C-alpha cells in the first residue's frame, strides 16, 4: 500500500510504477504536483500525511523536506548504489541527474569559439554579432535553478550583471525547450542554454545540434538532480524501501537514460553516445550544495531585472 507524492511528471513516472506494481504485487498510489505544492501539502498534513515517499523533480525541494525534518535516514546499502549526488543528510536518494548545457547550430557557431564560462556568453554574443539571435527559457524551472546556481557561485550582483547583459542582446524567450531547439534548428536563433536531454532527444530524431559544456566548475554546467525520499510519516517502510531500491535498479536506470534521455546514477546500463560519461559530468558541474540553491532569491532577481 505505497503512497507517493511526485513532483516528477506522470508520463515519466507511470511506466516505472506500473512495472513495480506488476512485479511486486504492491499497489501504489501516486499524487502528482509540483515540488512546490508537495512541500506545502506535507507541512499542511503533518503527522496525518498518507504519503510514504516523496519523488521530487529537484534536489532543492528535497533539501527543504530534509530541512523541515521530514525524511527518514536511508538503508546504508541504498546510499551505496548511486555513483554520486548522495546528500550528506542521507535523508534521500538521487535517481537521475540532468546537465545544463549550451545548445547551438554547428552550421552557424564554431565549437572552438564558444566561451568557457556562461558568464562570458553575452560578450560572446556581442562580438559574434548574435543580437536577437540568442534564445532562452526564463519561465523554465531548470533555467531558474541555473540562475540560483549563479547566485550561489558568483553572488547576486554578478548574476544581476549577467541577466541585464543578456537582456541587452534582445534574446528571444521560448515557452519550452523543444520550442527553442526548433528555433535553433530553423536558424531563428543560434544558441541557447538548455538541459542536455532535450539535445539528446533532437539528435535521436536525426537533427544535428551542437552541445557545448563550459569549463569544469562553471555555473553553466549545473547538475540538476532528481531524487526520492522516505517520509517520517510512512507506515509502509518495507514497500517504500523496495521502491527506492527499484528506482536504482539497472532496468529502471536504463528506462531513465533510454526513454527519458537523462543520466543514470548506477552501472549496469547501456550508455548513449551523446552523453559524456557520468564521471565527466560530475567533473564539469559546479561544486555546490544542491539542497541549498537560493531559488527564491533567483526568482526575486529575475522579476526585478524584468526578465520574468
Amino acid at each position: 500500500t505505497l503512497t507517493i507524492y511526485s513532483g516528477r511528471g506522470q508520463s515519466l513516472v507511470e511506466p516505472l510504477v506500473k512495472q513495480f506494481e506488476a512485479e511486486t504485487g504492491i499497489r501504489v498510489q501516486v499524487r502528482y504536483s509540483t515540488d512546490a505544492q508537495i512541500l506545502a501539502a506535507l507541512q499542511e498534513e503533518g503527522s496525518r500525511s498518507p504519503a510514504d515517499l516523496f519523488w521530487a523533480n529537484t534536489a532543492g525541494a528535497l533539501g527543504q523536506a530534509s530541512a523541515k525534518g521530514l525524511l527518514r535516514p536511508l538503508g546504508e546499502t541504498l546510499l551505496e548504489k548511486p555513483i554520486a549526488f548522495v546528500p550528506a543528510s542521507r535523508t534521500w536518494v538521487p535517481v537521475t541527474v540532468r546537465l545544463r548545457v549550451l545548445a547551438y547550430n554547428p552550421d552557424r557557431i564554431k565549437a572552438e569559439e564558444l566561451p568557457e564560462s556562461l558568464l562570458d556568453l553575452p560578450r560572446f554574443a556581442r562580438e559574434k554579432g548574435l543580437v536577437g539571435r540568442v534564445g532562452w527559457t526564463p519561465t523554465y524551472s531548470s533555467f531558474q535553478d541555473m540562475v540560483a546556481g549563479m547566485i550561489a557561485l558568483y553572488g547576486e550582483e554578478k548574476t544581476r550583471e549577467w541577466l541585464l547583459a543578456m537582456k541587452a542582446l534582445a534574446p528571444k524567450a521560448y515557452p519550452s525547450n523543444p520550442a527553442m531547439l526548433d528555433a535553433i534548428r530553423a536558424g531563428e536563433v543560434d544558441l541557447g542554454s538548455t538541459n542536455h536531454y532535450y539535445v539528446v532527444r533532437f539528435r535521436r530524431a536525426g537533427y544535428r545540434l551542437g552541445m557545448h559544456h563550459f569549463r569544469d566548475g562553471d555555473a553553466g554546467n549545473l547538475a540538476l538532480v532528481t531524487g526520492a525520499g522516505l517520509l517520517k510519516t510512512s507506515k509502509n517502510l518495507a514497500a517504500a524501501t523496495r521502491f527506492l531500491t527499484y528506482l536504482l535498479s539497472p532496468q529502471a536506470q536504463q528506462y531513465f537514460v533510454g526513454n527519458i534521455g537523462e543520466y543514470p546514477l548506477v552501472k549496469g546500463v547501456a550508455l548513449d553516445p551523446n552523453l559524456l560519461p557520468l564521471e565527466e559530468a560530475l567533473a564539469k558541474s559546479p561544486k555546490l550544495d544542491l539542497e541549498k540553491l537560493p531559488l527564491d532569491r533567483a526568482l526575486r532577481l529575475l522579476r526585478e531585472t524584468g526578465v520574468l
